[PDB]
């Protein structure tokens, strides 16, 4: 199962790792994908999670959006795991460098709490420009299933677990 997270609350767990790499080792019933509304996976998690499944995350998100036109700031939807997971939740969290209501955060990690158990990275932090700091905060102040948090920087997850 899960290995080597810290345990910060009663349901939240952290740990320095690439989330493609924590994902084909566990294989989750879900791993989240910080997704855009067009889901386009160019980088980021969203990049790096569609390159493990060697594009075919991308040819099924595609054939979603072509059906049923993009998701909301906020929003998710449930797509196939592929070789990563049983499924992926793609969740869009708001993109401070686009002018997105950073509040659309909580809203973002409620898409959460639909499931018991997810594999997953700290929404709107890395490239979508918001403070990991507070990404962290409002996951723990939202979701209330069990969710492992995936953090790729050591630095930035030393930061987050002294600041704690
Ligand atoms: O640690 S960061 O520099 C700042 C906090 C948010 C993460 C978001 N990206 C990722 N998080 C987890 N696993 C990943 N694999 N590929 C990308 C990625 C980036």
């Amino acid at each position: 199962s899960f290995s080597g997270y810290l345990k910060l609350t009663d349901n939240v767990y952290i740990k320095n790792a690439d989330i493609v790499e924590e994902a084909k080792k566990v294989k989750p019933t879900v791993v989240v994908n910080a997704a855009n509304v067009y889901l386009k996976h160019g980088g980021g998690v969203a990049g790096a999670l569609n390159k493990a499944t060697n594009n075919a995350m991308q040819v099924e998100s595609d054939d979603y959006i072509a059906t049923n036109g993009p998701l909301k700031v906020g929003g998710s939807c449930v797509l196939s795991g592929h070789n990563l997971a049983k499924h992926c939740l793609h969740v869009v969290g708001p993109n401070v460098n686009k002018g997105e209501d950073i509040q659309l955060l909580k809203s973002a990690y409620e898409n959460f709490n639909q499931h018991e158990v997810l594999l997953a990275p700290l929404l709107s932090a890395g490239i979508f420009g918001a403070d990991p700091i507070h990404s962290l905060r409002v996951c723990v102040d939202t979701v209330r299933t069990n969710v492992y948090l995936a953090v790729f920087d050591k630095n930035l997850y030393d930061k987050l677990v002294s600041s704690f």
